[PDB]
C-alpha cells in the first residue's frame, strides 16, 4: 500500500530500521511495517510493569496503596521522581506513575521487585497471551539495545495487540484499565514522539523509550474525536551504538498513519 512505501522511504531516510504496527478498532484492521521482527523496548516495557501490578491489585484490593521504600542504594540512571522520595516512601500506584509518566527508572526497578523479578513481569504477558515480550534485565542494562540480542524485546505486532488488550480491551479489571489509561494519558516525555505526527485534537496515551543504539520508542493509545480508537507502536533502533534519538522519525511515521484514517 501507499502507506508501506511511505513507511519504507521513512526508513531509508532515517538510515535506521522501523518497525510500526497499527491497530484500527474500528475493523480491526492492521497496518505492519516489520511488524514481526525483535526490537528493544527499553522504557516500553514499563507499561508491562504497571498493568502487571495492576492485576495483582484486583485480588489484593489494597495493594497500590502499599508504601515502598526508596533508599539511596535503589537509585539507578535516571530516577526524576524516586529521587524526590530517597528515604522516604512512594506507594505502589506512585512508583506506576513514575515509570509510565516520567519514566522513572528506579520506580521501574521496585515494579519488578513487586513481580519476582523479570520473570515475573515476562509471567503477566503469557498469562495475557503475548508469547513474544520477554523482560530479561532490570534497569538500566535492559536499555543496552545491543543489535540482533533477543534479551527485552518484542515485536511490534505483538505489543500493539498488547496494549489493545490491557487499555481497549479487558485483559485488567474496569478500575485498573481506567487507570492505566489515565496514567498514559498523563505520559509527560511524549509530546516529540508520535504525539508530534498526529491532529492536537486527537487524545493520546503513551509510553516512549530510549536507550543505546539511538534505539527511540513509543506506544500508544489513540482516541480521534468522533471516530474508535487506534493503538499504534513504533519502535525505531540505528546501527551505532551512540547514535542519537529520533524522535521525529516516530512523528513522521505517526503522519503517514494518519494520512488514510
Amino acid at each position: 500500500s501507499a502507506v508501506q512505501q511511505k513507511l519504507a522511504a521513512l526508513e531509508k531516510s532515517s538510515g535506521g530500521r522501523l518497525g510500526v504496527a497499527l491497530i484500527d478498532t474500528a475493523d480491526n484492521t492492521q497496518v505492519l511495517y516489520r511488524g514481526d521482527e525483535r526490537f528493544p523496548m527499553c522504557s516500553t516495557s514499563k507499561v508491562m510493569a504497571a498493568a502487571a501490578v495492576l492485576k495483582q491489585s484486583e485480588t489484593q484490593k489494597q495493594l497500590l496503596n502499599q508504601p515502598v521504600e526508596i533508599k539511596p542504594a535503589d537509585l539507578v540512571n535516571y530516577n526524576p521522581i524516586a529521587e524526590k522520595h530517597v528515604n522516604g516512601t512512594m506507594t505502589l500506584a506512585e512508583l506506576s506513575a513514575a515509570a509510565l509518566q516520567y519514566s522513572d527508572n528506579t520506580a521501574m526497578n521496585k515494579l519488578i521487585a513487586q513481580l519476582g523479578g523479570p520473570g515475573g513481569v515476562t509471567a503477566f504477558a503469557r498469562a495475557i497471551g503475548d508469547e513474544t515480550f520477554r523482560l530479561d534485565r532490570t534497569e538500566p542494562t535492559l536499555n543496552t539495545a545491543i543489535p540482533g540480542d533477543p534479551r527485552d524485546t518484542t515485536t511490534p505486532r505483538a505489543m500493539a495487540q498488547t496494549l489493545r488488550q490491557l487499555t481497549l480491551g479487558h485483559a485488567l479489571g474496569e478500575t485498573q484499565r481506567a487507570q492505566l489509561v489515565t496514567w498514559l494519558k498523563g505520559n509527560t516525555t511524549g509530546a516529540a514522539s508520535i504525539r508530534a505526527g498526529l491532529p492536537t485534537s486527537w487524545t493520546v496515551g503513551d509510553k516512549t523509550g530510549s536507550g543505546d543504539y539511538g534505539t527511540t520508542n513509543d506506544i500508544a493509545v489513540i482516541w480521534p474525536q468522533g471516530r474508535a480508537p487506534l493503538v499504534l507502536v513504533t519502535y525505531f533502533t540505528q546501527p551505532q551504538q551512540n547514535a542519537e534519538s529520533r524522535r521525529d522519525v516516530l512523528a513522521s511515521a505517526a503522519r503517514i498513519i494518519a494520512e488514510g484514517l
